[PDB]
């Protein structure tokens, strides 16, 4: 990917600047695997717009100084467990436009300095319990365009610095008991979190925030 720091190989490999980080740009390189050769000093890693089908548990091995990781627009089917656990210094993480159906438990749990998380345009059929519990520094959360029908109770409850929470184009089941946490959550926090009020019930026009809950409170999923 790079020959050394600031030394282009497969990828565009620039050094830090009085104003920019040491960045490795492997974007749009038609890559089917994660290249070895990325310097452990890398701060910003771009692997967007390639053909990755999966991620080797060893990919991001030494990269303990990464603040930005872009994995948008690949063919990711799964993420291995604990894949990001060594990237403790990450602020931004991008996984939009892949084929994720689920997420490994505690996947984001070591990414405590995360301020931005992009999970759009996948096929997530569920999220894990507590998957966002550790992300106390998170400001933006993008979950638009997946297969979610509900979120676990309290999913968002540690995200006290979130400013934007994008939620539409998710098939929310507004007729099952599980929607209730979300219904109340958006109704409570819509002045301080953006993008929630677009939330639309599956197969209808009715907004998720407007759902009567008392009537569905014992109807489970």
């Amino acid at each position: 990917a790079c020959f050394a720091a600031g030394k282009d190989d497969l990828c565009t490999c620039s050094n830090k600047t009085e104003s920019s980080p040491e960045t490795v740009d492997c974007s749009s390189k038609k890559l089917t695997t994660v290249p070895t050769g990325i310097p452990t000093s890398t701060e910003k890693l771009q692997l967007n717009y390639n053909q990755l089908t999966g991620i080797p548990p060893t990919a991001f091995q030494g990269l303990t100084k990464l603040t930005y990781l872009n994995l948008d627009s690949n063919q990711l089917q799964y993420l291995p467990v604990g894949v990001f656990d060594q990237l403790k210094n990450l602020n931004e993480l991008r996984l939009d436009f892949n084929k994720l159906k689920s997420l490994p438990p505690r996947v984001f749990d070591r990414l405590t300095n995360l301020t931005a998380l992009y999970l759009e345009y996948n096929q997530l059929q569920s999220i894990p319990k507590g998957v966002f519990d550790k992300l106390v520094n998170l400001e933006t959360l993008w979950l638009r365009e997946n297969k979610l029908q509900s979120v676990p109770d309290g999913a968002f409850d540690s995200l006290t610095k979130v400013e934007m929470l994008q939620l539409h184009n998710n098939p929310w089941d507004c007729a099952c008991s599980d929607i209730i946490y979300l219904r109340t959550f958006i109704a409570k926090n819509t002045d301080k979190i953006s993008g929630m009020e677009s939330a639309q019930c599956n197969g209808t026009s009715t907004a998720v925030k407007d759902v009567k809950t008392e009537p569905i409170k014992n109807v489970p999923c």
